[PDB]
């Protein structure tokens, strides 16, 4: 049913449903299935940085993930995403815990999508940015076990009182304000967003990941997508 | 019930209800009747701009409007808006037409709000801009006789085929999005918006005017707020 | 002597020195002869506008160039600007004219530069945006036969008293700022740029076009080229 | 000689010049004697943020000086700056240490001006953000012991290979591009800066502060104005 575009930061290697035998970020393009993946040095612990790029005149999603001291990972894909996604949609993080687990925690979001049409300084712009959630973030849409307010960041996944992951758990947050992405006069239309995650387990093994997703506004999570399918997709195929 | 705090572009002088005898650009705090008020020289058919802008420091809520080739108008108020309105807000225009009529054509619109805490860095920060509008603007919330895509613009009011403004009409325009102008370790809130409005009459006597309005998220047009009530308050107390 | 990196949008056809018979608008890597060029559709008179954009990821510089009401033109070049220029340089806008002639007036010109570290939401960015030129622009190196201030506009090329073009005039504006385009720890480095032009000849022949440029530093006119060099190269070579 | 317009953080009371009998924040229109203050508890080896702000409708020149967890501390002067300073001036940096010292370590460093004419859409801005700094910084102006390079940051006066800091130091950081802050057409003008700094000192007396200043395009150092002048003016008059 939702259309799904997404640039996953996944823990754990699924190798039975595609996955490199090791944590990478890759592109999905309705599938959990990633159309192009890169090897990823994940740090268990500290606080990494992930940039994604897009414009609708070289029609490539790439993306940049990276953690302070250490050398970056980066991922491209051709896609036209004029030809996947809606005319409108709504933007936002997704992440999951399954048998294996870890703490998806959101630090800071910010996201810029510009169209630019033909007629002279006609530019078309939407920005927001987030360095610190509320208890009582009335702009965002927060799905399954979501919340925002613990020490002023955003936990996609269940955390108990003492600080620890729970298993099976599911959460997205996304953006209140659809986003335009098309129209039939802009001559660029492009995007850029950033956001800083903490990735933590107890155990060597972390699971599921998060990804940084774009959908049709009326998205939801699928019914069981907990664990592997990074609530994102309602199977593997 | 609603609380407003807006900035009026007065058109048509109700000198019964406390408005000058002449257009005038004015500060309205939760009463039609403008707390300041400054002569403005209208210009029927011009394209013109207006300004607002606000920050927690100094609890000044200043004006500017202006039309090329002319001098401009200005109008500031000391007020503190924390005082007045809730932690979340909806902006947005309103206009208005009674007996007398006006368009009331919106070209384009921006709006920028920070709020800086006293983390390092930590900054939360909400920017749009609209330069043309689309037939579906899902991303804005249309009340009363408000119309987009009309070659691009936003008409508040109602106006015929032949371009005509009709009279006895009321529109509204807020963005989608809540706003959040308060949080309790913010050291600095501020607001900017600017917007380029045209108003046309055929008459002598235009009327009723344009207002950048703030007010609480769930706001919708008073009943019988056409006219001099720029769809803003119930009555004229 | 100068490393130049430019979009151009010529306006003549020298086909001997490897120009469409058509004007067209090209990227010039350290050489007059454009490594990739698109037809457009040049309309005398009207104001149009460019975007050149760039990212250090996907080593792709683009360019579209539009006039209102009308289909864009389009070009795009994979080219690793790491590898032809230096770590600093200076951005500018150059046109020239030669036997033919042309007006070449700049109306706005803005860009945007940005360098995102491995560290923590360390970004570091220019930007800057004129919508209007002063008789004294102490931001601008202005060279060659360049003003500013006439009706508020950026006058590349000499033009008479009566807005009459004047042949063999050659001129460039540079932002006064150095730009910082590569760093050791960047994990994204990216620049857009945009600037509206007013190109315009009683001649049913214009030339010779206007460039969008970035180059070392103190980079000055080449001897000669005016006419088919854009005021950039020394040579056709 | 120069025409200074400063916002100072004092960390050493002068009580023979005006000073209060406490760390402070003061602004300073030409004279280091503050035309007004307010008391700052500065915090030693903790990075602390500033904001300035001014605009031209209201005239006040205000700023907030904070540190995480700590209640904040705010100034303000209403001044016409059109008055005080030339159309172009040159923002920056200075500090200074005298018997006493501490270091005056700048992290970051935000500026955004904006000039808003009367023509429609017709806006001028600048804005540069610094949260790295080079060895090699070449679009900043270094003036006496300020050094860029070392961890990234920006130390204004000398320290030691050991990371103790100099006595008798005095060093500034100026923004290479001059500034342009009021147009005979603009109808808006406004500034707001942003910086983080980190004063440590080993003594229980530290001296002398921080400065953030606005002045004449071809500002210097003058002469002996080490210690409680700031690296700003020539005397204590
Ligand atoms: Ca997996
Ligand atoms: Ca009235
Ligand atoms: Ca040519
Ligand atoms: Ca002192
Ligand atoms: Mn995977
Ligand atoms: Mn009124
Ligand atoms: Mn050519
Ligand atoms: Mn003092």
């Amino acid at each position: 049913a939702d259309t799904i575009v997404a640039v996953e930061l996944d823990t754990y290697p699924n190798t039975d449903i595609g996955d490199p035998s090791y944590p990478h970020i890759g592109i999905d393009i309705k599938s959990v299935r990633s159309k192009k993946t890169a090897k990823w040095n994940m740090q268990n612990g500290k606080v990494g940085t992930a940039h994604i790029i897009y414009n609708s005149v070289d029609k490539r999603l790439s993306a940049v993930v990276s953690y302070p001291n250490a050398d970056s990972a980066t991922v491209s894909y051709d896609v036209d995403l004029d030809n996947v996604l809606p005319e409108w949609v709504r933007v936002g993080l997704s992440a999951s815990t399954g048998l294996y687990k870890e703490t998806n925690t959101i630090l800071s979001w910010s996201f810029t999508s510009k169209l630019k049409s033909n007629s002279t300084h006609e530019t078309n712009a939407l920005h927001f940015m987030f360095n610190q959630f509320s208890k009582d973030q009335k702009d965002l849409i927060l799905q399954g076990d979501a919340t925002t307010g613990t020490d002023g960041n955003l936990e996609l996944t269940r955390v108990s009182s003492n600080g620890s992951p729970q298993g099976s758990s599911v959460g997205r947050a996304l953006f209140y304000a659809p986003v335009h992405i098309w129209e039939s006069s802009a001559v660029v239309a492009s995007f850029e967003a950033t956001f800083t995650f903490l990735i933590k387990s107890p155990d060597s093994h972390p699971a599921d990941g998060i990804a940084f997703f774009i959908s049709n506004i009326d998205s939801s999570i699928p019914s069981g997508s907990t664990g592997r399918l990074l609530g994102l997709f309602p199977d593997a195929n």
